């Protein structure tokens, strides 16, 4: 009794930090990866989806079995909204682009979300066209969360990410690496750990491709989960030391050594934030330093992708 | 610093327990159900492939870069020690059924194991002959695990998966219900909680359609990861309250029920599992008291199985 959770939504956050070892090797600092897919449903959107659903309850505006809950997604976020949606009562419906994987649309159908895809030549103003959609047919009343600009997106990373950085390294970060596709997680997290240190160093990563916050334009890349190719509302650049730009490239090459050297199977965008920890560490000036870097979520997700295009070549052409 | 592990080892068991509510309508019992997905690999085979690296080496019986770790598996085995083989510089070979899916192959290459398919039809003794022929060609020696008779099995659930049951239920348990495969795990968790507590009772899970255990013959079925169509050396029966028998049919039911009731997206043996359970938890002589259940691993790794078949044919046909 004195362990057990209530339910699933007691799963979410209060992920572990594991140092990174070989594939630091010739670091000045040490780095530790907080992983984010030991939650719920394996990412980091886990967080915001109940951050966004209990802050819409707690407003009265969403109701089970009433209210149509509707997102604008790449995926995460979507199956965060959509196991909750499903344990507490609610119809839910995800605009996302056709390029999302067929996997991560047979898990939101196992969820029983409805899913509304969108063409990808028309980018962010298509799903969040097709999310208004949606809205207006809702005959009793639909809610749109909009992570971009939603505040309980970074609040809760404020509330429990930040916190958890804190504690768990005995309070001694500091440096976060973080990549950017909302920036909730820097935007929230950082500002915690701001205020208990503000000699915390807070590093955004993005695409080399798509390099909208060193201003940059967008461009297409690989890097799912980085990269929406605008500056979202809820981030404030000011507060960033430095954003780290990363090729898709690279960030597939570092995802490929995460599970080659540590034994960690991760997806494309911890291997961006990765590589982005890896050069920070090996600057002389940060000799000693702890530097904690996000890991979104897992690469069983992503097993379509073209982290694994070589690999999935080679399998499918073995015999017994 | 202080709560950072030292390597994804470090990440191993230690597994949560949650209630299961909606689902469980009419049981009389309480049914918590251990999520064995939260680990570093994602499956209670993660504990395994770590207990018997570590007896090998502690026997010297394998060397980094010298001997060839050889295993017959039907996928999660093989990824638990293709993680470790990975961090700790050994050379990895699985043998496996040509029936197991594209994903867990590309996995097990992602970690960098070598795989090598058998023929389906001679079951369980043909990745048992591919082991044996793989050994007898490792030039600098080999060793194969056969964890169907390898204590290190059961020991782990004996020092880790059990004692944490009986801590995380506040020593209130009073039966565990576990799907057999090896056996590994109701045998060593089974003999830890019954020298706590001997009036708990200990419920195998075993397919219908291949009921070994209960005296019938082997057959097909589709409950990945139970009925191997044996007995294993390190499962006694003898402790055993009743194997209970659960259709393909019934356990692919249960877990849809499970991510659509409960929001947690399990594979189609903690479907047979929680089946179980809530049998088990619906007889009057269990009221009052506490179910635990395990839940072997995640949904996601079973994307292209049965249990999704009918959604993936629906995804297929959408568009923009
Ligand atoms: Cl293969
Ligand atoms: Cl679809
Ligand atoms: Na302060
Ligand atoms: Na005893």
């Amino acid at each position: 009794k004195c362990a057990i959770k209530k339910d699933v939504t007691e799963l979410i956050g209060n992920t572990p930090m594991v140092y990174l070892n070989n594939i630091a090797e010739g670091c000045v600092a040490r780095i530790a990866a907080k992983l984010e897919y030991m939650q719920a449903c394996c990412s980091v959107k886990d967080r915001i989806a109940l951050s966004m659903i209990e802050d819409a309850e707690n407003k009265g505006l969403i109701t089970p079995g009433k209210t149509v809950l509707i997102e604008y997604t790449s995926g995460n976020t979507g199956i965060g909204l959509a196991f909750i949606a499903a344990l507490r009562g609610y119809k839910l419906q995800v605009a996302m682009p056709s390029y999302v994987s067929l996997e991560r649309r047979i898990i939101l159908r196992a969820f029983g979300a409805e899913v509304y895809l969108t063409d990808p030549d028309k980018g962010i103003a298509g799903i969040i066209e097709k999310a208004e959609e949606l809205l207006a047919k809702a005959a009793d009343g639909g809610y749109i969360f909009k992570q971009f600009e939603n505040p309980a997106n970074p609040n809760i990373h404020y509330e429990t990410t930040g916190p958890e950085i804190w504690r768990d390294s005995g309070e001694k970060v500091d440096a976060l690496v973080a990549g950017i596709g909302t920036g909730g997680t820097i935007a929230g997290a950082g500002k915690f750990l701001k205020e208990k240190n503000p000699d915390i160093k807070l590093y955004g990563v993005e695409p080399s491709e798509s390099a909208v916050l060193n201003g940059g334009k967008p461009g297409k890349h690989l890097i799912q989960g980085l990269g929406a190719g605008i500056i979202p509302a809820v981030l404030d650049v000011n507060i960033l030391e430095e954003v780290v730009q990363i090729s898709s490239e690279e960030a597939i090459e570092t995802a490929k050594l995460l599970a080659l050297k540590e034994g960690l199977l991760m997806g494309i965008s911890s291997g961006a934030a990765a590589a982005a920890a890896i050069k920070v560490g090996k600057r002389p000036e940060n000799a000693g330093k702890l530097i904690v870097v996000i890991f979104p979520s897992f690469g069983e997700r992503y097993l379509s992708s073209p982290l694994f295009e070589s690999i999935r070549q080679e399998a499918e052409q073995m015999t017994f």
